[PDB]
């Protein structure tokens, strides 16, 4: 659990938001990209895998599973790459909520920057810091530095 | 400590990598951009600071320090912007070391990736699971938790 990570793509003003969310914590990253392809998300893997020590990924869809580009990054990182099948239904739900939460938090800053790149990395600072008490980002810490001791 | 930032950019073919390090860990996050702005330090800042807990940030020259886009940023994500002044010495000698070992891991691996955003990525992630043993991956979460407890 400590390294198991969950991907989610979502669209907002014609463009994609790719989100990786750690399934325990429910901390997040996040970027705006035009289209997801497999290589904007091989390098979003990249990306992730060198900031968190990222054991397993499920992804997001049968594409981002089957793109030998996916396949490559998580080979180069280290990454076990899995189907996203919601075996728990549970799943499906609670990032059908994250991405609403998400696009409102985005709606709440979004006159406080020009390009919705911005905002959404906004949106997940607020994300992020939000005391639910202690905040994702308090949690991934401890939850990854227990399993480190 | 456990929120200070250092803030470092180098050269390489052409092109910029701005670079943040966490100081009492070594741990690293980094980019490429085309030329170092306020406006692309401060998107840099607003990333860093929405994935992990940036109290300060010790920016990397005057343009920087001066900038009201960076100021912006800082405010926004509650980071105290202060100089990057080698009060002690050992400071400017660990940041060049830095900035050699990264340019090291990136000729190491330039010709597994067409574009040198991807190469730098791949130097990120050596750099943060290197053992010198705990890694300083190991040594970001486990200040932070200990911090957070
Ligand atoms: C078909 C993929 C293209 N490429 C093939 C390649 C080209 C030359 C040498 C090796 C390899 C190779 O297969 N290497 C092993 C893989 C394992 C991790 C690298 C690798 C790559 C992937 C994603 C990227 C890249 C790049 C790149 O070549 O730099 O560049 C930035 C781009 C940014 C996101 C966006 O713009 O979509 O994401
Ligand atoms: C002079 C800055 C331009 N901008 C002014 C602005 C425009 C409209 C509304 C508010 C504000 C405003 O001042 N907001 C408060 C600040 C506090 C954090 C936002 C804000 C901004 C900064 C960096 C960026 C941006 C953007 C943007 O407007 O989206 O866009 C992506 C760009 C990517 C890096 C690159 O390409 O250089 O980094
Ligand atoms: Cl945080
Ligand atoms: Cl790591």
């Amino acid at each position: 659990s400590p390294g198991i990570w969950q991907l989610d793509c979502t669209h907002l003003e014609g463009k994609v938001i790719l989100v990786a969310v750690h399934v325990a914590s429910g901390y997040i990253e996040a970027e705006v990209i035009p289209a997801e392809t497999g290589q904007e998300t091989a390098y979003f893997l990249l990306k992730l895998a060198g900031r968190w020590p990222v054991k397993t990924v499920h992804t997001d869809n049968g594409s981002n599973f089957t793109s030998t580009t996916v396949k490559a990054a998580c080979w180069w990182a280290g990454i076990k790459q899995e189907d996203g099948i919601p075996y728990n239904p549970q799943s499906q739900g609670v990032i059908e909520s994250m991405n609403k939460e998400l696009k409102k938090i985005i709606g709440q800053v979004r006159d406080q920057a020009e390009h919705l790149k911005t905002a959404v990395q906004m949106a997940v600072f607020i994300h992020n810091h939000k005391r639910k008490g202690y905040s994702a980002g308090e949690r991934i810490v401890d939850i990854i530095a227990t399993d480190i001791q």
